[PDB]
């Protein structure tokens, strides 16, 4: 594989986890680079251009959606978080507040209080991150719709509910841990296929789905795959809802 839209690396250091951004030793960052990579990817495939929907339907931490947000929020409309656990959720919440430029203030304050108590140049450093982040936020648009619930992607009854009217345009998942075999292996393809029919059925049918492993190659068959990648230990591929539906049962 190689990087086609990702080409010449670009400041990611204000994204990066802990700064700004918040992270929680339990749930994983995602590579700023492989982000972006994945995302513009899905634009690619897309019938016509615009602002596009996004949904992460199992969005962990917020982590991945919200980098994704701040980042190309210009080609956004809105994002749609969700996940089954309310665990990861309270975190995302927290995450998903930085797409709004007083968000990005309140952690810019907040940074600037640890920073007169406690006199570590870091926490500067994440202000004018934050700052920063904020300017280029209200440049590109302004505070960005977002909406999160709880919801199970595998009972496509809760989906309906999730998306609550809106049609999303490309979703994009790093799958979980808890659905691999092991901790240190991958989601299996019996739960791949269930997933996606899920997704699709809600979906309109032109969307492009993304998802993400930790394994070399993700087992969509008998579903056509528009496209794949590997970049290091991560592995992508990206289908169409139309072609999930064809498939059937």
């Amino acid at each position: 594989s190689a990087y086609r839209h990702a080409v010449e690396r670009i400041d990611s250091s204000d994204l990066a986890c802990g700064v700004v951004l918040h992270s929680a030793p339990g749930y994983p960052a995602f590579p700023v680079r492989l982000a972006t990579e994945i995302f513009q990817r899905a634009l690619a495939r897309l019938p016509g251009d615009g602002p596009v929907t996004l949904w992460d339907p199992c969005c962990g931490s917020g982590y991945l959606l919200t980098v994704l947000g701040l980042l190309h929020r210009r080609s956004l409309r809105q994002v749609i978080a969700s996940d089954v656990d309310p665990a990861p959720l309270e975190l995302a919440a927290k995450n998903l507040a930085l797409l709004s430029p007083a968000g990005l203030t309140a952690r810019e304050l907040e940074r600037r209080e640890q920073s007169e108590r406690f006199g570590k140049p870091s926490y500067l450093e994440a202000a004018q991150a934050a700052r920063r982040l904020r300017e280029r936020l209200t440049a590109e648009g302004g505070a960005l719709p977002c909406a999160i619930r709880t919801a199970d992607v595998f009972d496509p009854r809760a989906l309906s509910a999730v998306l609550a009217g809106s049609a999303p345009d490309v979703v994009l998942t790093d799958l979980p841990y808890g659905e691999r075999t092991h901790w240190e292996g991958q989601v299996p393809a019996q739960p791949v296929a269930g997933l996606l029919r899920s997704l699709a059925s809600a979906l309109p049918a032109h969307a492009v789905i993304a998802v993400t492993d930790r394994s070399r190659k993700i087992p969509v068959a008998p579903v056509k795959a528009l496209e794949r990648l590997k970049i290091g230990t991560r592995s992508a591929v990206l289908v169409r809802a139309a072609d999930v539906l064809e498939a059937g049962p």
